[PDB]
């Protein structure tokens, strides 16, 4: 069985508790840009009371050209991670793409999260789930909710029960996705954390609506949120990030919105 | 005769997707007259006291069933009858749909607000004689149409001199025999400047394919875009309603059910708007 | 009165899924009197060369355009007089759209086969009046329904009494403002025992969103499943067809285009079925 | 620019030429029914004159449990791949799940196949293209067909242009595939040769209509056909896979369509 309420030291997240949020950018830029945005998530959730986890990505690895801009690489990031985490004293999440990096990503990171498409590679799933960190599931864009337990299952045979299922969107005909409200529920009776990813369910692979999609989905009852910005969208995924200057009056009705719905009873309308 | 209202007044109610949410709510189809007095009854007591505004709604005619012999309620003479009575007896509005276009204006005697079936929205002398009326027009969204479509439907309904009118989001088909409502497109209909509500009743639906237990996470989800309204069936015994009871909500639960879905629209209602184009 | 024919005769025409292939063929709508004429001689004349059996299709009213103002055509009245004047100048069998119940008797004076449009094939009142007229039923496929859905329509005519009946792909709902054919539907529909046929001049669309070039891979692959008929409409000029040009097939390739779907049906038809179950 | 016509020694491959077979099993299950699959492959193939490419998988990698059968792995397979290679002189085609295994499974087989989960993953397409082998690109069921066109180009500026595109089906609601036949034709009008994978395509993540789907997709015109049998496919998806001893009338109709068609002269109805 998984943790229902996953423990990062000081951080508790579940779908019945305040919502932890995974901030950060899409891609290390430069240290300076990394260090920066850290820093105004860092103070704004410390002012709001809301848990905070940084997230940025050592490299951009499913981009369309060879060309596209990739980030630091795995060496450079997992020493720029250091710095983060060591400065701030802020726990760290990024992706891992190949089944080898999962262990060295582990030693900085403390929540490895496994891509979308990769999420039905079994290398890599059992080489994450053997760090121990916590484990973050991008629910496909090809996967119905109910297909989640099976990556629950094998992370479980692999020995590792800290984990969490992140939305993401759904496949809705041609280069569009959609996000399911209802499926919400079914993950969520899977007795594990789910997030809700904003920034990506936008993809029409919409920057104005980010503020209408991250309260449907936190109105539904979540356990944390997962947001990406930037000081000037116009090096990756721009048409998705939150301007930065936006984030504190962003997250503040987030908050407002947060309490309120947890602090609901449950209704049964079986 | 451009431009639809985007304030749809009914008497002392006030319809935008600025102001307080209102609730269209009901049952799907006229049962009998009793049932619909006890169910009339039960939905004005909890929204007096919990402070939402309301109009009854009930089909008089389900024109649309599986088979010739399903049960389709009173049919239209008898129907607009009890329509009446009701709203004679409470003082209450009264919304119900309406299926070719000669019943638009019997319907109309009694019905503030007209409803125009998914299936049928495209349906030019339907959607004509509806707008003769100058009725109310609840104009449902259907389920093979994108959210920019809704632009012409209205065009339409203000071209036959009708601009009070009313977008109702229920679903769009999503494969094979189900739904998703895409959240992304109440903010489509909104910037059209007409008042936008959601059918979560219908939107549960798995046509051809219940989901009852997920009508509040559903129906929290889509007020919190900050909604001008609500659709909602309810019966006391949803296992035995005559249409549609997989999808009504249990009556003895209205109250709860509402009381949540009233404080989250005042807090959506009440944020700050936010440019992040 | 429960099973309905596996084989729709029509006078000299026999219209089965093991049969050589019938073509619906003709224009969106009638838009004049002359063009409907040289239309109707034009798919005959191509049609008896290469041995395709034949019904010539038109419109007299477009009941779902975007606006009040756009083209619907003659007109019940005057379209039914033209759909005669065809009738009987060219002795060729006429398909033609019923739209409202009343129109269901009037329309079957003339017209062979009547077609049930999609976005109302389950109003009940209309698809009653349409059996009880006896003439041949052409059922659309709505974009919104899965093929194991189209047996309740098939019930329903067969409640009212009506039992040749015809079910019609025109594509599914694909996300917003595109249709996907899914061939593997056309199994489904053949195992009700129907003769199946593929609109493939609608599968085209991108509604809301043309694919004039690509109808012939289209039709191509979905005749090599083994079908019933083809629903085609063409045009002299699609640029200035008066309703759904983008999807209309040049007039002028009307011959090319039915000569390999021709040769393409001979070959299936003949194949023999293979049990892979 | 890529190649229009792929040549592999004897074989050529293009949209308007004689289909081409990649056939085989779904994953290598034992030595003796790989050498009694191919066999009958190759014997039908010559006495109906359809050029035939052997295929099999060395591990499936994606499946959902730790404990589901992978097959013999990389050192077994690529081993056992020789064995079919040499015995018979028949092309190998099969999949590579990691960067690293491009190079070697390249020894061995003349196409590789890039998995559809994986074709954004621009280190296993980088790998795969600098073996110079035959690349088979299995379109996403998440990916629009003028999406492929990146992948294409990664593979031209990563210095490979021996590109196939197979179809395997879109997305369609949930835990369900359509083949979308227009599809077809946009990646035709890319000038590289256009498979199509019936046996993946029925999937509802169907046996009885396996026929007109092929017969559906070979219509329209295309390079060559993507096929798994067994004798008895009740150890993996054995639901998809075709009763071998169904397998010659099945490519005899396949043959007789698509020599018809060929013979189309091309319609232009714009």
């Amino acid at each position: 069985k998984p943790q229902e309420v996953v423990r990062l030291g000081d951080i508790q997240m579940a779908n019945h508790l305040p919502f932890v949020l995974f901030g950060g950018m899409n891609v290390l830029e430069s240290k300076d840009l990394a260090f920066e945005i850290a820093e105004t998530y860092i103070d704004i959730c410390k002012r709001l009371d809301i848990p905070y986890v940084f997230k940025a990505s050592f490299d951009k690895a499913n981009r369309s050209s060879l060309h596209s801009f990739r980030g630091p690489g795995l060496e450079k990031g997992i020493e720029w991670l250091g710095d983060i985490k060591k400065h701030f004293n802020v726990p760290i999440i990024t992706d891992v793409h190949e089944p080898y990096q999962a262990a060295p990503v582990a030693e900085v990171a403390d929540i490895i999260q496994l891509p979308a498409f990769l999420s039905r590679q079994t290398d890599l799933v059992e080489a994450m789930a053997k760090t121990q960190a916590i484990i973050n599931i991008k629910k496909a864009q090809f996967l119905a909710p109910h297909e989640m337990r099976h990556i629950l299952h094998k992370c479980l045979e692999a020995g590792n029960d800290k984990l969490i299922l992140c939305e993401r969107g759904s496949a809705f005909g041609y280069n569009n996705l959609v996000v399911d409200m209802l499926g919400f529920d079914i993950m969520k009776e899977m007795n594990v954390p789910v997030f809700f990813d904003v920034t990506h369910a936008l993809q029409t692979p919409r920057r104005a609506q980010i503020t209408t999609l991250a309260r449907a989905g936190m109105a539904t009852g979540l356990a944390g949120l997962f947001l990406e910005s930037h000081p000037d969208p116009d090096k990756c995924d721009g048409p998705s990030a939150l301007r930065l200057s936006q984030l504190e009056p962003f997250l503040a009705q987030l908050k407002e919105l947060d309490t309120l719905v947890k602090g609901f009873k449950k209704l049964d309308t079986h």
